[PDB]
């Protein structure tokens, strides 16, 4: 959940931690650049290679609707 | 170097390892799904968190020029 990839626009992308709430957290980085790309990755027991990842619009509507 | 996340258009993104050359692996996603979108990921002593992530066009573009 923690362990997130925000993708800037021109620039290389960066791996984030949640300074407050994990929704705001998510919108702020896509209210702040709104061309900005979102990936949240987990661990499972299968998954992909023992991986999984979540697009972040999916995620934050996830846990509302 | 093998643990890199492909995004496609109008799905969830996936963490894929590579089967072979993986200058043809970036690329066979590319050329496959031109609209995907490949962050690879890596760990470092400090970097963002104790990681890192690099563009894979600029990744693809590095081992070259």
């Amino acid at each position: 959940n923690q362990f997130l990839v925000v993708r800037h626009p021109g620039k290389t992308p960066v791996i984030k931690h949640c300074t407050g709430d994990l929704e705001e957290f998510l919108r702020q980085l896509i209210e702040q650049d709104p061309l900005v790309t979102i990936d949240i990755i987990t661990h499972r027991y299968y998954g992909v290679g023992g991986q999984w990842v979540q697009d972040a619009g999916e995620y934050l509507h996830m846990m509302s609707d």
